[PDB]
């Protein structure tokens, strides 16, 4: 597995997964501050100009390498290939995938806008900062509400849903989120932080 | 299938799919202007307070009903259940799913911010409107570039990737997008508009 990577929340999703399974991989660093993500060779693999992306040179089918962009798609592909971190039971699987989709469609995109507008003086973008601050709070509340019910996000076991959420939730301080308002999220963060693969990916 | 629905881009994704397959469904209208999405009975099904959501009372397993929120998760679940609009070949499937994820994580979320900031006088939110206008252009360019290469989004056949994108791309005028800049997108919109299920869902 070739992983096109930068040390960002979306990059860490994939190294978390790979470190949990112990699947060999080669990191191809993409310097997103340098614009490496716009180079033609990268766009061939990842036409949306974003990391992460992978190339699997040993697809189950044999044959041509398979390239994939979108962290959610990569997680699903790898979970299917390895049979790890995603249930094969339709009910459990569907719950896990619902929360994966919730992460890629809402948690990541909106917290990312929160990150973006924190690059401005607040007085300069008052409507935007209010919008994304309030939405960040709503998202953490949704997350906390689920984690009050189940030990992991939509289930009894660590899954790709949790792997997708963790690198974003780990950044709560940058999002100006008061984690004391979300005690179940706090305990879940603490729990995932103790996993050796988490420490390895963030080393 | 019970579908919790409003006539919005994300709602139409699901009625497009159901109309293509001819799977019976019951619409449960959720008046999102009235705040129906915050009612406890709805939150039980869709804790993120958004439509669409479904309840499948006849899951393959038999047994308890399965509830699902997130349009991407619903599309995947229904495509798997029916065996329609998503390939069973690993390569084709992976390409389709990559583009599904791209839609739910980027195309929808960012065009939705474009929609939101068009509710303001432009002089009042100059940074936000510029950001989401430029991002909308980037997204249409990515879409157009792919549709120059393949007749449908990541493939030779209409799939859940196309179904996910269409209701958002159909709204280009509202996004202040000049569709003449994206001729492949224009032809693809025209093509999908001719499908009887498209007309049915939008009737
Ligand atoms: N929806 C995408 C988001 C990926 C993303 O936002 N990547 C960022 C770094 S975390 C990136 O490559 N930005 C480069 C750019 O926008 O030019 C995913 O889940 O993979
Ligand atoms: N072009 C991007 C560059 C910054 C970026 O890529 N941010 C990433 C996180 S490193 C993001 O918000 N991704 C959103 C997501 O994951 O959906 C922007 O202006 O926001
Ligand atoms: C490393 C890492 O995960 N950084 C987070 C902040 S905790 C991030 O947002 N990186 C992307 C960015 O700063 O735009
Ligand atoms: N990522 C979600 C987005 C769903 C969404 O944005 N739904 C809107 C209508 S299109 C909604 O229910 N808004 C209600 C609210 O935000 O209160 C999906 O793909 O299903
Ligand atoms: N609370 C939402 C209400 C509007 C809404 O739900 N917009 C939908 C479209 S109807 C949206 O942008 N969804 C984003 C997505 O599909 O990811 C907001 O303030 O933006
Ligand atoms: C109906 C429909 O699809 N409306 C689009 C505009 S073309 C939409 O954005 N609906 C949600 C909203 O106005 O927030
Ligand atoms: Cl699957």
């Amino acid at each position: 597995i070739d992983l096109y990577y930068a040390p960002t929340p979306n990059g860490y999703k994939i190294t978390l997964f790979l470190e949990e399974v112990g699947l060999p991989y080669t990191i191809h660093p993409i310097d997103i501050s340098a614009g490496d993500q716009f180079k033609p060779e990268f766009l061939a693999i990842a036409p949306n100009n974003k990391i992460p992306a992978i190339v699997d040179h040993q697809p189950d089918g044999g044959g041509e390498a398979i390239s994939i962009f979108e962290s959610g798609a990569i997680l699903l592909y790898l979970a299917n290939k390895t049979g790890r971190f995603l249930s094969k039971d339709t009910r459990e699987r569907t719950e896990q995938l619902q929360w994966l989709f919730w992460q890629v469609a809402g948690f990541g995109p909106m917290l990312g806008q929160n990150h973006h507008f924190n690059r401005y003086a607040p007085e300069v973008v008052p409507y935007a900062i209010k919008r994304y601050t309030e939405e960040s709070q709503r998202l953490y509340k949704v997350l906390n509400t689920q984690l009050e019910k189940t030990p992991y996000l939509g289930g009894n076991e660590y899954s790709i849903a949790d792997i997708a959420v963790y690198p974003w939730a780990k950044c709560y301080e940058h999002q100006k989120i008061n984690l004391e308002d979300y005690p179940a999220v706090k305990k879940w963060l603490e729990k995932i932080q103790q996993r050796p693969a988490t420490q390895a990916a963030y080393n």
